[PDB]
């Protein structure tokens, strides 16, 4: 497993693998990701931070944007409060083990030169394209605002401003990134991570949809959340519990079961787990129980680092 | 005729007359108008400059924005060239007799605080409202750009930034001004001047439609343009020649005619002219001839001031 395969692990798409290969030959390389500050940091965040750590171990210089200004544009409240959530988010990301350069968008995104560039990009971006690129990002609004279409070109310009080699995001970011790749002189390699299904199975996992597991949830909270989750037997597609097994659990893995249900079961790989589960050889409740306990152990260091701040 | 009536002369609407009355009681009062730089200055410009001179004589401090940045947003070309046209436009406005403070939008519209305000207004302005407000302003584009909707909120913020008492524009500006009146804490009095019909009668007079009389056109040019113009007998509505008689000619006025067509005719007022013309007592060609000669004499000082620069 070389650096390229490590980086590709568990991604949905890399635009493009040949360009990424060229980047990996450089000694000095940069990757960045931006996060609108969020009041709870959940497994979707952690999946992305995990990817930044992968890149960091591949020799990348890592930048994390606390995207306070685009969060303001996306109707998340005042800037001062957004900034305070940003500082909390940074502490969580540090607790996750990421030492990086943390920057607030408003530190530079209001400079004359940045703004002039944003306006130059606004001349090249159609309203229709801008709106399409925000479909999975914009706060729901029956009356969309001008701010919605300024949002994507801020994110495009950021990649230009920083000269970063690689941009990372969830798949929800992919249309903004392909806009960047179309408009900017330097083409950024984009790495997109899968969108986690929320615990209800109804939509995507989000801080605003109340369908997430937070990295600092208590053990009892996690058990309850998993126990209630959508997880139909034989079904992997849109199964949030199977997703968690695929992206966060360490293998080989021992699923503990009562002997009257077959007793303990050791899987050496997610793919092994997947066949057992598709073949209805693994009951949803036994999967839930194992996922819950292993995730508790996975998140424990993060929760304890954050709880030590209170102590 | 007091200051209020002088200011109201030949306007299409004042939003609102009661607010304007309150402004006129102040000793220190400000009015502004903005112009995207234009390669030819025409009678539509002159009508608006005439209104600024009216205000100036009413004791208003006058500001003229050479709107280089919004012109850039509206797809009029580079900024450096736009700025050069702006400087030419200023010289024409001076030749028209307006001594004022001339400012370029880019001198201040890119400052951090200005931009932050623009983004705050973008949170309160719907895309639909922004687009509607640009219907008569935006360059024709089958694929409208994000820049189109940033444009109006720049103009709104400008009024906020300057704290001006009065904003002046053609009626094409009225939806942007009513947006300003809705969003800003200080309500600006808006004075709207009529939109001149182009010489073809087909649409509005514009620098880009080639249907205008420029203030520096030669006498022979003006005669030709007027001679070719739409001017149907008995019709005042959308008659560009009658419009010119109403907004630019001095009364009383002598229309010279051959005796075989009734001989010279003296009208003491546009309204007099209008009845003679509606009653088909005035032939279009005699109207054209008089309009042409009087307009030539009206524009002569402007043309000579500008021609003295070459000399
Ligand atoms: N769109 C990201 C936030 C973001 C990512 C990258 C960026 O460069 C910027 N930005 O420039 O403000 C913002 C989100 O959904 O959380
Ligand atoms: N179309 C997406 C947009 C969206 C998704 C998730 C979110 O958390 C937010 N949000 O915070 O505003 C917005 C949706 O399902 O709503
Ligand atoms: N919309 C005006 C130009 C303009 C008027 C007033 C203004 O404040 C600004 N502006 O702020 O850039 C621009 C035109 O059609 O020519
Ligand atoms: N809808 C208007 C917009 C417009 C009018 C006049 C103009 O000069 C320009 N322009 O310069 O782009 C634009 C039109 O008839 O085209
Ligand atoms: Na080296
Ligand atoms: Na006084």
């Amino acid at each position: 497993m070389d650096e390229f395969e490590m980086i590709k692990r568990n991604t949905s798409e890399i635009i493009s693998e040949e360009e990424l290969r060229e980047v990996l030959k450089k000694d000095e390389k940069s990757a960045h990701i931006g996060f609108e500050p969020s009041g709870k940091i959940h497994l979707g965040h952690y999946l992305q931070i995990k990817k930044m750590i992968d890149l960091q171990n591949a020799g990348f210089d890592i930048i994390i944007l606390l995207a306070d200004l685009t969060a303001y544009l996306n109707q998340k409240g005042e800037l001062d409060e957004i900034r305070k959530i940003g500082d909390y988010n940074k502490k969580v990301f540090e607790a996750m083990g990421l030492k990086a350069k943390y920057v607030y968008g408003s530190e530079f995104q209001l400079d004359k030169d940045y703004t002039l560039n944003v306006y130059r990009l606004a001349l090249k971006t159609t309203l229709k394209r801008a709106r399409r690129s925000m479909e999975l990002i914009a706060r729901e609004d029956e009356n969309p605002k001008v701010a919605e279409v300024i949002y994507p070109i801020m994110q495009v310009n950021h990649a230009h401003y920083r000269g970063v080699d690689v941009a990372v995001g969830g798949m929800e970011q992919r249309k903004i990134h392909m806009l960047a790749r179309e408009l900017l002189p330097k083409k950024v390699v984009c790495i997109h991570n899968p969108v986690l299904t929320g615990l209800d199975g109804e939509g995507k996992m989000s801080s605003s949809k109340g369908n997430f597991i937070a990295v600092d949830d208590s053990p009892e909270e996690i058990r309850a959340k998993i126990k209630k989750a959508y997880c139909p037997a034989g079904v992997v597609e849109g199964n949030p519990i199977m997703e968690i097994a695929k992206y966060f659990l360490e293998y080989p893995l021992t699923i503990k079961r009562p002997e009257k249900f077959g007793g303990d079961l050791t899987v050496n790989s997610y793919e092994e787990l997947e066949s057992l589960f598709k073949n209805k050889e693994l009951h949803p409740m036994d999967l839930k129980n194992a996922v819950a306990e292993e995730l508790i152990k996975i998140l424990e260091p993060i929760r304890k680092r954050l709880l030590e701040h209170h102590h």
